């Protein structure tokens, strides 16, 4: 599987439940995790993955425009070390991630 583009979503298949990131490039990934709330941050998408396999999913890319991609790296990267209290469903993770591709929804 080669490299993905920077800002490009990551969708994490473990096994029963699906997991969203960001590639900032350089081999890393913007996300949400829990310390051990949840945090925003940036990790190595080969410890990430593990042994799930992964794809990049760019899914609403047919209908609405990515950010300028310097921005999507910008904004994911200030938001590293902040907490959020909702909980780490599929659905909030691609949330996340879709916020900082695409802008506020």
């Amino acid at each position: 599987i080669p490299e993905p583009k920077p800002g490009d979503l990551i969708e994490i298949f473990r096994p029963f439940y699906r997991h969203w990131a960001i590639y900032v490039g350089d081999g890393y990934v913007v996300h949400l995790a829990p310390p051990s709330k949840a945090i925003v941050k940036k990790e190595l998408l080969y410890d990430v993955a593990g042994s799930d396999k992964y794809q990049v999913n760019n899914k609403h890319d047919d209908k609405y425009s990515p950010l300028p991609c310097s921005k999507i790296i910008q904004r994911a990267e200030e938001l590293v070390g902040q907490e959020v209290l909702y909980k780490l469903t599929s659905e909030n993770c691609e949330h996340f991630v879709n916020e900082l591709r695409y802008g506020v929804a």
